[PDB]
Order: C-alpha cells, then sequence, then structure tokens
C-alpha cells in the first residue's frame, strides 16, 4: 500500500528544480522536507508519493464550522496519510491530529528591508508608518489573534483593523512585498524562513533580533494512525544520529549566497 | 548668562561636518544630540555654548581618589551647566549629578567583523583566541566590573588580566581595531552605536543579537542646578511630540549607507 504524503511548496522545504517541468513523481520536488521524507520512509519501510495541498494553506480551524482546511484539513478527512511539511506543533491543531516531537525548532520572527528604522516588534506597536502583516493561515495568525501579551494584542487589533489588508496568502508574497515595499513593510513570519531568505539573493532583506516565541516543526498524522508511532520515534532516532542538524546545515547555511557566514 | 554645555565627539549624536574648517562656534558640530541640544534651549530658551570634554571621556570615579573625570567630572566642579551627549543613567553617576528621564534607550552589546564565529558574550567568555574589550571609562567598564553575572565576572577578569591592551580609549578605536584584527577583536559596546555603525561603510561590522543589560541615555545637570525641571520637561514634551524617534530615524537610518 502506497502512502500519500501530503507537502506544501515553501522554500527551502519543498522546491521544484528547474527541470521539473520535465519531470514526474517525487523526482520533480527538492529541499529538507523531501529528504527527510525519503529518510523517514527508509527507516519505516514505506513507498511514498508527495503530494501539494490542494489548497496551497497549512491549516486553519473556521471558528463557526469547525471545518479544518490545509494540510491538517487533509489529514483530518483522508485526503493523505501523513503530513511532512513545517507544519508547527500547536495546541488546537493537536485535536485533531497528532505531531511527532519537534524536528526543528522556530520562533516568529520579524522581517525588514535592510536600511530600515524598525529595531523591535514593539518599535512596529508604536509606528504607523510602516505596515506589517501575517500569512493568511498559520500558526503566525492563530498566535496574534490569541494571544494576551499588550503588544501582541495591539499588533492583532491594528492587523485586524488595518487595510489595504496587510496579510498574505503565501510567504512568498510576504517576502515580496518587503522586498517591493521600499522598506514600508515589514513581514512576520517564522525565523527559520527568515533566515533562508536573509542568507539568499538579493540580499536585501534583515531578520530582527528577537523571536516572539519558540516552538517546533512536528510530523502530523491522523488520530489513530498506525504510522504515527514509527515516524515519531524515527525522528528521535535520526536526531540521536544528528542527521537532522546535517540537513539543515546542508539547506540553510552550506550554501549562503549573502554577505558571509 | 550663556550656559555651557560639555559633550563628546561620539558618531551619530555629535559629529563635525564635512567642512567644519570654514565655520566657527556652534556651527562645526552635527548629529543627534546637537539638534537635541538645539530643541532643548528652545524649550527652555537659552542661548549656549557647545564645548567638548577637556579629557574626551565620558565619566568614572577613581576608587582611591574619589573625584570624577569627563563630562560628569565636568559637570561636578563648575566647568559646565548641563552635558548633553550619550551619557548612560547609573546609579554612581546620580549620587553627584542629576539626570533628565531617558530620552533614549540602549543595551551593552557585542561588535564582530562579519563572518566570524561568534553568536553570544558566554561564546566569547569561554574562547580565548578572540580578544574583546570595552571603552576605558563608560558605564559598559563599570558595568562588567561591578557585575556579579558568573560570564560577566569572567569576562572582566579576563580583560582586566590577559592585557596585550584590550581597552581602548575612543570608540572609533575600537570599531577600528575590530575591523582591522580579522575577526580576532570583538568590541563590547554600547547597541545604539553599534548599529549606527552596522548602517555605516564599509558595512563589515555586524552587532549580535543579545544585549547584555538595559539602560538609556540622560541629560545630566549638577546637583541643585536651576535647568534641571526645565530639561526634564523638555525631554518629555519631545518624546510625547515623538521628535525624539524621529532623530533617531534620522541619524541612524535616513541616510544608511549598508543597504
Ligand atoms: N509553519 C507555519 C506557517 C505560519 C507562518 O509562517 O507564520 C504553520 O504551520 O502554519
Ligand atoms: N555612553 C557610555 C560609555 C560608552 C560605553 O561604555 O560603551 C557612558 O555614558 O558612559
Amino acid at each position: 500500500k502506497t502512502v500519500v504524503v501530503t507537502t506544501i511548496l515553501e522554500s527551502p522545504y519543498v522546491m521544484m528544480k528547474k527541470n521539473h517541468e520535465m519531470l514526474e513523481g517525487n523526482e520533480r520536488y527538492e529541499g529538507y522536507c523531501v529528504d527527510l521524507a525519503a529518510e523517514i520512509a527508509k527507516h519505516c519501510g514505506f513507498k511514498y508519493k508527495l503530494t501539494i495541498v490542494g489548497d496551497g494553506k497549512y491549516g486553519a480551524r473556521d471558528a463557526d464550522t469547525k471545518i479544518w482546511n490545509g494540510m491538517v484539513g487533509e489529514l483530518v478527512y483522508g485526503k493523505a496519510d501523513i503530513a511532512i511539511a513545517p507544519l508547527t506543533i500547536t495546541l488546537v491543531r493537536e485535536e485533531v491530529i497528532d505531531f511527532s516531537k519537534p524536528f526543528m525548532s522556530l520562533g516568529i520572527s520579524i522581517m525588514i528591508k535592510k536600511g530600515t528604522p524598525i529595531e523591535s516588534a514593539e518599535d512596529l506597536s508604536k509606528q504607523t508608518e510602516i505596515a506589517y502583516g501575517t500569512l493568511d493561515s498559520g500558526s503566525t495568525k492563530e498566535f496574534f489573534r490569541r494571544s494576551k501579551i499588550a503588544v501582541f494584542d495591539k499588533m492583532w487589533t491594528y492587523m485586524r483593523s488595518a487595510e489595504p489588508s496587510v496579510f498574505v496568502r503565501t510567504t512568498a508574497e510576504g517576502v515580496a512585498r518587503v522586498r517591493k515595499s521600499k522598506g514600508k513593510y515589514a513581514y512576520l513570519l517564522e525565523s527559520t524562513m527568515n533566515e533562508y531568505i536573509e542568507q539568499r539573493k538579493p540580499c536585501d532583506t534583515m531578520k530582527v533580533c528577537g523571536n516572539l516565541d519558540s516552538k517546533g516543526y512536528g510530523i502530523a498524522t491522523p488520530k489513530g494512525s498506525s504510522l504515527g508511532n514509527a515516524v515519531n520515534l524515527a525522528v528521535l532516532k535520526l536526531n540521536e544520529q544528528g542527521l537532522l542538524d546535517k540537513l539543515k546545515n546542508k539547506w540553510w547555511y552550506d550554501k549562503g549566497e549573502c554577505g558571509s557566514g
């Protein structure tokens, strides 16, 4: 029985090679999560097929219908057997899916144009001439909606109120918004992606110092999945061997295009 | 009549214009604290004269001799009526002079050459092949001297004992030492100046994220000065009016060469 792996196009976790138009199957994709998916399949011993999430979203729950979208949705409604993507382990998501122990750490961070007069999240709260927003349906927006910190709650109010909408449908759109906005838009995105983009051309982006919290990515499986335990202890057997850190160094910093390292 | 303002050459707070040799008086100087001095004098309503501290130091107290040097020294001994400079508000200085409320926040930070394998102050404490030092007579040196945190005390011991001299007499000397040291010297300086240098050519210096503490700059006046209240309410009306942030952005980022 073939295993259907649900994932999302997100640099550097899953990208499509240049020759991806003359290729088929799993040989079209490249990144941290494709290799991680391969090695996970080797340790567990199942053949798998890479699928991109249909709606292109990570996973949020409608307040009124209590329905789920994105990869979490595709797991709850039996559209995929396992999710191998930068999917943050959150309390709400744990209600409907199972998470392995974190295979990578991260935290919400700010991304600005190099040379911009911003130095903190509280600075963002005070000012108004620079806009800032969040991904459309991800751990970040959920964090700001349910946050009780005064600064974070204020930022949330501004974002929900500020129009022309400050939110974005894909992180790429956010980074592009920052780069084109001539330092008038700052993007709130997870630290890993911020660092990655920071170390790649045109080298005009900067990560502000300070993570707003500390979470991690986990391997998600449907509640009651026969594959849950195997992958859950598998990622630990890969952490002991240190291959996860070798992958991080492989895709983030071993080939940094900007300045120095 | 005229009030003598004591200050210090420290970019971008007080600098000398590109010409300045074709100018005289207060029109030779430029920076954050020159403008702040202008607005303070406007709100209070006094004509002032800008003077650079004679010994070129901020302010420390000899343990045995007591006595003060730098701008604080010039304030205690009636050599100047007010000090408008990046002068950190500390308890010891507050014992002998008066400080307005902070017009700018800051914290001790590390400055490295871009491409250096350092990520924290504790990393510096553990290793020994990379040197690190501080300004000679400022809030930073006193911070490391009177710190009881294990790492900070260890760094202090290293700096004071191991000396191919690691200290510097002016911030410029520190930044130059970092740039020339090929990533083998890291400079411990307040975060604000580190950010400024980070935003100026040749764009080869970097500020580590971890700040070692959190303090602020205040306008200093001698104990019992008639100008204390006036300047305090001036800086409060300028923080309320928001001009301080416009000045920070003006001198740090409005003319950033590294981006
Ligand atoms: N990895 C996050 C994406 C949200 C973000 O980048 O802020 C998630 O699982 O939803
Ligand atoms: N500005 C500091 C000195 C600079 C430093 O120690 O980094 C003071 O008021 O003493």
